[PDB]
């Protein structure tokens, strides 16, 4: 029974969903059995930078709350020189570890998740924010909707339970010596894997060789005939290494694939 208590609140700790550095989420109840997530920094060993990080990712999800429902809310938080508390919406599982249960996925739902993805990038790129990192850790299900979690601004926890390079575009990796268009491809590569289950570069082991396939024109990424021919079309619009020939998200916003 330990509580933690954030702008004169109670809550009590269910059990612990992640953990990283300075850093912890949990599921808690408040006073009347309500469940929430609670974001927890503590910040007496937090790094300097950290600390920036954590409070323009906190403005921004405070913010865009009025904006988008596909992103998670922020229902109160507290920050001291000492910690960060922040009560979230909490959710019922991640998308990653959704898509790891190996099940089948129902088509229908798959687009619906597509969209509520789309509408929540869709969001955070009208306010000038590139994630840079979307993966499907950063998808929160939410009855039976996708919410976005995070903006790639902050630095990460780890999940917790009881019991990657993939998706990196090439434009990032040449350019090692930013586009909205870096988060198509990667939200492209997992709808790529809700679709054939797997992502594009995922078969190479050695890390070297796999950067070297995402940034070569001559590697060829398979697209499998499937029996819904846009859906196909969109997976192959956003996985084209040029920026600027791949497609856009107000495009994708248009596109048949999530209008039909
Ligand atoms: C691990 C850090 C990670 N997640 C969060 O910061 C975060 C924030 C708000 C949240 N509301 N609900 C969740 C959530 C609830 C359930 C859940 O799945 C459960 C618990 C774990 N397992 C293995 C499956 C069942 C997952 C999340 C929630 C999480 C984080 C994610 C993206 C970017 C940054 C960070 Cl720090």
């Amino acid at each position: 029974n330990e509580c933690i208590s954030v702008k004169g609140r109670i809550y009590s700790i269910l059990k612990q969903i992640g953990s990283g550095g300075s850093s912890k989420v949990f599921q808690v109840l408040n006073e009347k059995k309500q469940i929430y997530a609670i974001k927890y920094v503590n910040l007496e060993e937090a790094d300097n930078q950290t600390l920036d990080s954590y409070r323009n990712e906190i403005a921004y999800l405070n913010k865009l709350q009025q904006h988008s429902d596909k992103i998670i809310r922020l229902y109160d938080y507290e920050i001291t020189d000492q910690y960060i508390y922040m009560v979230m919406e909490c959710g019922n599982i991640d998308l990653n570890s959704w898509l790891k249960k190996k099940k089948s996925i129902d088509p229908w739902e798959r687009k619906s998740y597509w969209k509520n993805m789309l509408e929540a990038v869709h969001t955070i790129h009208q306010h000038g924010i590139v994630h840079s990192d979307l993966k499907p850790a950063n998808f929160l299900i939410v009855d039976g909707m996708l919410k976005l979690i995070d903006f790639g601004i902050a630095n990460q926890m780890q999940p917790d339970t009881t019991s990657t390079v993939n998706y990196m575009p090439p434009e990032a990796i040449k350019d090692m010596s930013i586009s909205p268009k870096s988060d198509v491809w990667s939200l492209g590569c997992i709808l790529y894997y809700m679709t054939y289950g797997k992502t594009p570069f995922q078969q190479i082991i050695n890390q070297i060789s796999k950067l070297h396939a995402i940034i070569d024109p001559n590697h060829e990424i398979e697209f499998p005939d499937i029996p819904e021919k846009d859906l196909q079309d969109v997976l192959k619009c956003c996985l084209k290494r040029d920026p600027k020939q791949r497609i856009s998200i107000p495009e994708l916003l248009a596109h048949p694939y999530v209008q039909i």
